[PDB]
DNA sequence: TTTTTTTTTTTTTTTTTTTTTTTTTTTTT
DNA sequence: AAAA
């Protein structure tokens, strides 16, 4: 029957080898039978095939009534007497063996030598690998071709992940699209800005390669952060989208005895976002440049082994307290952005005052859940990624905000903890001083960072490097016995230091061709 | 039914017994079957024999046929009653278990009985033994002699483990080879550094014994470092190389109970290298001869056994950062190599500069995943390996680099810590100086070194002896108590003063005449 | 306070059992 | 038609 079987449904089902060794079943659902919300045109797991089973015994007795009297008929017909017996014995044989489809032994041994031919090489590996094919609860995006096409019918391509979020073509008219329109306006007014945000947000549908980028944007408190930062992730799904926690930053570089679980996120997820925390903490300049780089990364998670994976998924960190950078190397510093909302929310606004608002809770208690606001989002957010396809490209660096890379540069600027320090307790000695050896510049600069920013530890070796590539480089003089001297300096200690762009019309979204 | 399929394919399945003692087979790829992409003419594991499930009911069942044709021949011709009714009876017990080649616990017993027949012993252990032997998505490349041979057809070498890379004869008119070439030159401008640094690398494709070398290689930032290493590793695949982390290399020992899962790498990897991690970490000199000698390392892994394997592969070093090396026997500081670069790389050019050029984002971007780049560094690759075999007889020690152990032994003059502070901070007695008791000197070193490089703990045994073994020794004197006293010593503790080649035309590749 | 973390690794499954046997109708009485 |  295995034969019979694969001709029956050679179409709706595959069999595959798992890693354990397990074999299982996927099946290709159709419209008009019993199944879940939203994964219509979709591959679905199974583990011990129902609808195989049914179809045995059901639909494929049609096929033994046939043969029943295709020989009731060739019995009827006169003939010789030898061929009639041997008619006569087919037929006790036949039916004898007729009622063993129902045995449900018999199914199984069907069933089991049946997954041989079903097998298919290559289809648990080569299962999402196309980034530009997404599954929605009706049916799949591809995005492939501008503009994007909806296929909702037989297809081949090997999707099994999706959302649960229903796609509508970009209706600006709709009531919500323009209640999220005008609410995403009010947050941020800065429109370059916004176009950026847009635009960066946009690449997350993208699961392949992605330009490294850092994008991390702090606020005083109650501001737009946590509501479209969270709105992202409740569209995009958990299969697409995922919450990271912020100890991935902020612990240090961990032994091989700890199996860092949390490494292996971001598999296949195209997008991850970091909650707001509760303090200011300090980087360790590691678990940077491993999670902004496109290469390969790698670690255990629990009582598994070493695994490598491509990592591709934008990052976005919001925090209502400020971080700490500790480095200039142009390796970092330049896969790296920095916002600062100018907008506050209050129950009571202040008149007269453009940068603060009445805050509306049912923007966060609610208006999630409702899929009706989710479409909506994502028309826009598909909008917006086509958009960006045909004006830059896909190239994000292309494109033009001057408010950003200069509150950029200008963070940057801050976070200089060694050069604020020359500035503070270093002046220019015209005379009547000495030379003050190396080691005095490292521990004043230590002890000062102490008790101004944060006590951490600090090598004396390493300072050195940067203490010749500081602008003290003019006032370092060398020594006879070739060591490192100062000059022209003063080390103070207390404080005495007296020793003589433009708006859209009513659109934005429509955009210039020359950035707006 | 087992001893016939056994004469079917004695050729085509092998049976072995794993560790755990579970038999597991073993399938030769040929053309024209379901296969993944290049495994072609390599043997594949495999669990549950489906190719022998389906060869026993399709291609067996005609043999079959054969027989039941032929009796019907002898019951054909005329003979004796007593022999026609042992035909008869002979047919009729035959074509009842004709049909029972189809049953699924029939199946299943004849291949548990044939396992047996189809075992080869000695199989698993020698598989891949051979280092000659690489498997290549297009089949099987042998270097033992010269020029390599591409065996793209029948053969018996044990082979299993390959990459995905096809192999072609390495011609300099690809246009991606040329631009590799170009690059690859203006990363190190030095001709005989570039030489000598393409032989290193060369080696990774051997799997066998290597010689006992650690290239180290350090820069200032956003330099060649990060694109050959990965370059490199993602040629030869995960199969034949693997990354390693930094913690390896700056752990100071893991005690018993140990999950060792790191340490047990490098099952056959011919090349390790280490991204540049963490800013400026220390070695303490342990996990490096035996990370460079070519002996046996054993060590265990989760639910695992201590198992001893020889540990052959090319190791490769490079940080932004530096390194400190502390150890002056010969044994060590011998298998050592050290670089340094002499280029930057950034988005402004600076005009008639050689030591600057322009960056290239895509280097690194894309051209990874690109095959058509990587079987030209392939071709690059087994070239550069076969000439250094047909010049300098497989030894790396042999080659000439001018520019390579002069920098080393430079940086060897560096990281002696006991050198800088006795030419730093004591000089030869002028009048009044006492014998200083004994240690006192190191005593003082040691608070030296923490406000000078780094805070550890010291141990006054060892380092009374390299004092002898500095150039103080002359200045010791022994004492009426059999003390080793320090005589002739200023002990200064003031920093205010002392109280008294090449290049060719445009092929480097040619590699030029022997001197080169 | 930081340092070992202590518990996560180890157990513990797993997964037993159905396999079959019998019958078996027809052949043989 | 009942027993192997
Ligand atoms: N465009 C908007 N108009 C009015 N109210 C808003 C708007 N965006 C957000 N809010 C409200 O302001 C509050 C901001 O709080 P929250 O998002 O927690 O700030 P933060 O994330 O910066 O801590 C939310 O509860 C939300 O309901
Ligand atoms: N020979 C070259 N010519 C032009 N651009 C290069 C060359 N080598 C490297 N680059 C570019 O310069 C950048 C150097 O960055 P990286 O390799 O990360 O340096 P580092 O590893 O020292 O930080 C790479 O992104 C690469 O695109």
């Amino acid at each position: 029957i295995a034969k019979v079987i694969y001709a029956m449904m050679g179409n709706k089902f595959v069999v595959d080898v798992d890693s354990n060794g397990k074999y299982v079943w996927f099946e290709f659902v159709l419209p008009g039978q019993p199944m879940n919300q939203g994964e219509i045109w979709k591959w679905r797991k199974e583990v011990n095939p129902d609808e195989l089973h049914i179809y045995i015994s059901e639909n494929f007795s049609r096929v033994m009534d046939r043969i029943t009297e295709h020989i009731k008929y060739h019995l009827s017909q006169p003939h010789e007497s030898n061929i009639l017996n041997y008619y006569k014995k087919l037929l006790k044989a036949f039916e004898r063996s007729k009622s063993k489809i129902f045995n449900d032994s018999f199914k199984k041994g069907v069933i089991r030598q049946a997954e041989f031919l079903f097998r298919q090489r290559s289809f648990i590996q080569t299962l999402d690998t196309n980034p530009h094919l997404l599954g929605v609860g009706n049916g799949v995006l591809s995005i492939e071709t501008i503009p994007a096409k909806l296929i909702n019918h037989f297809h081949e391509h090997p999707i099994h992940q999706y959302t649960h979020i229903c796609y509508v073509p970009f209706n600006p008219e709709n009531p919500w699209t323009k209640l999220l329109l005008n609410a995403l306006q009010d947050i941020i007014p800065e429109l370059d800005a916004r176009l950026w945000i847009m635009f960066y947000l946009s690449t997350a549908i993208f699961r392949g390669l992605k330009e490294a980028l850092m994008l991390l944007w702090l606020g005083g408190g109650c501001n737009g952060k946590t509501f479209l930062m969270r709105l992202v992730a409740m569209v995009l799904g958990d299969h697409y989208a995922s919450k990271l926690n912020i100890s991935l930053l902020t612990s240090c570089r961990e032994t091989a005895e700890k199996p860092n679980s949390a490494f292996m996120r971001l598999k296949g997820r195209g997008y991850g976002y970091f909650e707001e925390t509760n303090k200011s903490e300090v980087l360790n300049t590691s678990r940077l440049k491993e999670m902004v780089n496109p290469g390969d990364v790698t670690a255990r998670e629990l009582n598994q082994k070493q695994e490598s994976f491509q990592m591709t998924a934008t990052m976005v960190a919001a925090s209502n307290y400020n971080f700490i950078i500790d480095t200039t190397d142009h390796g970092t510093w330049r896969r790296l952005r920095h916002y600062r909302s100018k907008v506050k929310f209050c129950h009571n606004p202040d008149p007269s005052n453009p940068y603060e608002k009445k805050e509306d809770p049912r923007f966060i208690h609610e208006y999630i859940m409702d899929p009706d606001c989710q479409n909506a989002f994502f028309s826009i957010l598909v909008y917006f990624w086509e958009k960006l396809q045909k004006e830059y490209n896909g190239q994000i660096k292309k494109v033009f905000c001057p408010t950003i890379e200069s509150e950029t540069e200008a963070y940057r600027k801050s976070q200089d903890t060694l050069h604020r320090f020359i500035t503070e307790r270093v002046v220019e000695s015209p005379s009547a001083e000495t030379v003050y050896n190396l080691s005095e510049v490292v521990t004043a600069y230590a002890e000062w960072y102490n008790t101004n920013i944060n006590v951490k530890r600090h090598i004396a070796l390493e300072l050195s490097q940067e203490l010749e590539n500081s602008v003290l480089e003019k006032y370092l003089q060398w020594s006879p016995n070739k060591t490192r001297i100062l000059k022209g300096c003063r080390i103070l200690h207390k404080f005495e230091t007296l020793q003589p762009i433009c708006e859209p019309k009513n659109k934005w979204w429509e955009w210039s061709p020359n950035p707006s």
